[PDB]
């Protein structure tokens, strides 16, 4: 009888040691114990951040500001299907000690599909991410590119969408990359690096994920699409829309019998996805023309 | 907690006042107290019981003298049941006031298709199903109406049905009716009122139903199929023809699992309809054929 | 001093004891607690609750089947706030006895505001409203009465979208109906007028509405604009649809300063009122067209 209840704090330790992958993600882990968490924020666009606070009471030009950003934000979370069984009940010889190293890549398959989701999803058995997502939402410039033929994805594109950007967030801030990673491809052996481009550490000196053009911490890693026609780009403040908040953990019950002689694994991710105004990203565009 | 033997009873007495759907069931519900019930009786389907026995005791014609009743006189419920589940996962949130106002539904919705079961079933599952009871008594005799194309029977049918069973239905205590609803726009409102349709209020004298032909109460609907080929009509004496063995007083069982934080209640139910003898339907056909 | 807690249990209590107004002030209750009452859950939409479960079963068509379901069953408030201080300044010389005299008026302004808002309304700060609601619903297929004069003041409409809601919910428990002063007397002493509203009361025998439709009780109330287009109707199955999350027991804001010629007792109110299912009211129609 193995698999009782005790791997426990060891996943909550591991959850913990998988948000190592930054691959599309960090935010503000927004501790739950309800189930939504609304807000209806004065929004990011619109603030508006400094009031003069010492002359007039906001009249002329004008004290609102300008457009937008607006969606009702609220955070109600998404499970994810990882739960499992292995091969269960075969160590009755008293073994204890193999089922964290039994575990221990296995969550790292979940939060795979978990980063994966956040970059791809729509709500189902995973929460809202992102190529569902900015896709209808002020992203997808088409066409700032030439489908893989002597692109100007270079840092022209990314140019004309951190300009694009300077109201959805503001300048830099985070404004980062987000690339396929055949769109990497045509950013390697890319002439701009007009501060950065390959390998191009270059700094570090604040986040830097893998690739850096303007400092837009280019996340390779092949998780939005190329094959011409997909995303490859993302100039997006990744500090102020789209946390992940968190309710307690993913847990796991150990069942018991479970037939044909097998147990079970619960693993079970139970946060969500969800931004906060209207436009942070432009993904893509890098058509298939 | 909830999700309980303390929640059943607002989860079973649903059943109490919504047995009463007056749409097509109506019988002496036989309180049940074995399982496969069954008497051995032959009924008086030919009987006939004294002559006086007197200086003659009916020697010749016939020998037993017909059917019979023998069948035997055998009874075999019916599990009903839709699965019950909740948000069990969510309230922890002592809301409770939820499931009253979240259901009562599911012994509705359930009694909404038990009863097209009801009008309409091959007698497995169900037990028996109305029109297929008529799909074998000839109900739907062939013809009455003119296949959708200004069908023109008044309670014309209903006369002569009304003398078919005229046979050992005597009339209009009780003898009721249930039509179409495509049959309540094709009759009522029409003029007729032939005796009565419009307005067939015709008091609102005691129980009854929606419209009235004759003194005869009257359902629609739905669970009869329309398609010009049918009974749109459903005349019988109830009393006579069919009954309710009712078995099972309502159980729901509240355990959990049922995985993925949603859990399992059932709206178990064994009720029968069964009847005796031979003939006692004539209700269409109002052919499309 | 007073008008900051005194007189509070006082306005909740009569404000129990009017929310009386006999055309939406009462529903169907939910006396909520939480922020967002939320679920996720499929009621009678889809289901087929048992079937027969032991040969075949849910096999081909379709598998969800159609809806469904899903909305999801989110239920948040509308606040619902007064504002009406008066200065007690000055208007002090020993009053007193006006708070057995001021108030009354206050909660008077509430209520219609609140039926006003109810009725028609867009969602945004009240509910979406019951005239806009069937408006949104397009429950309101013209013509049926010709446009103020010579209005063919029937009710075979009334049967038409009846049945067309009995093929929704079902048949006379409750049906209900809201109609104008114009439909008030365009349907209360014409002569026949209708159906059945005639008398009016119409027995009166039931809880309590003015008129009685087959089960129809007439709610003038008054808040249809004329002018040949609107409804005049608004045939819905309370019993079926809309239910009101009624949510907080109000307290007044009696603030004191609020200075310099005025003090400040704002008032308040939070319910919401949530339709419940898919289309399960109409109205009309009857418009200028």
């Amino acid at each position: 009888s193995s698999e009782s209840y005790e791997t426990i704090f060891s996943q909550r330790i591991i959850r913990d040691l998988q948000k190592e992958l930054v691959v599309g993600a960090l935010f503000e882990e927004l501790p739950m114990s309800s189930k939504i968490l609304t807000m209806l924020v004065e929004p990011d666009a619109g603030k508006a951040t400094w009031v003069a606070a010492s002359t007039y009471g906001t009249d002329t030009t004008t004290g609102e500001e300008v457009k937008g950003a607006l969606k009702e934000i609220h955070f109600s979370t998404y499970k994810l299907a990882a739960k499992s069984f292995i091969t269960d009940e075969t160590e009755e010889d008293a073994i204890f000690s193999l089922l964290p190293l039994l575990r221990k890549r296995l969550i790292e398959a979940h939060a795979v599909s978990i980063e994966e989701a956040f970059m791809t999803g729509d709500g189902s058995g995973k929460p809202k991410g992102l190529l569902t997502l900015a896709s209808e939402d002020s992203a997808k410039v088409v066409t700032e590119a030439k489908a893989d033929g002597s692109v100007l994805v270079t840092a022209k594109t990314i140019s004309k969408l951190r300009r694009k950007l300077g109201r959805h967030g503001l300048k830099l801030s985070k404004l980062v990359l987000i690339v396929s990673m055949d769109a990497y491809y045509d950013l390697l052996e890319d002439e701009e690096w007009q501060d950065v481009a390959q390998v191009g550490n270059d700094s570090v000196k604040l986040q830097g994920q893998v690739g850096r053009i303007y400092g837009l911490p280019v996340v390779v890693s092949e998780y939005f699409p190329a094959k011409a026609n997909s995303a490859e780009f993302a100039v997006i403040v990744y500090k102020d829309n789209f946390v992940m908040p968190r309710q307690r953990a993913v847990t796991v019950e150990r069942e018991r019998q479970a037939g044909k002689q097998r147990d079970a694994y619960y693993v079970t991710q139970r946060v969500n996805l969800q931004r906060y105004f209207a436009n942070g990203v432009v993904s893509g565009t890098y058509a298939a023309s």
